[PDB]
């Protein structure tokens, strides 16, 4: 079984993201998520890639087509209108964990001031 937490959230977001961004498959679909690689705590990482795609096919965020012009042939993701629902969601949540960090921001400056 998979990787959960908030971790877990961040990777699908973000790769959600990405594929949104340019449709492709899972091993190029690493490499612009290892130049993502972190500002946050504790995250690292990132890693299943292709079970987080499955996952996010398997929900409606994202459809599929081979292409078969290379070889070997290459599964293409690509986000559908849902998808983009999900990540109006996700962007709303940004927004709120945007906020909450900056009432941290001010709250620690007040005590350093102090
Ligand atoms: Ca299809």
């Amino acid at each position: 079984r998979g990787g959960r937490g908030f971790r877990g959230w961040w990777l699908a977001s973000t790769i959600l993201l990405l594929v949104a961004e340019k449709p492709s498959h899972g091993y190029e679909l690493a490499e612009r998520l290892a130049e993502f690689g972190i500002e946050i705590p504790g995250i690292g990482h990132m890693g299943n890639i292709y079970r987080v795609l499955a996952d996010l096919e398997e929900s409606g965020f994202l459809s599929t087509e081979w292409d078969t012009t290379v070889s070997p042939p290459r599964k293409i993701y690509r986000i559908t209108p849902q998808g983009k629902l999900y990540l109006r969601e996700i962007l709303r949540s940004l927004e709120d964990m945007k906020r909450r960090i900056e009432t941290l921001e001010e709250r620690i400056k007040r005590v350093l001031q102090e």
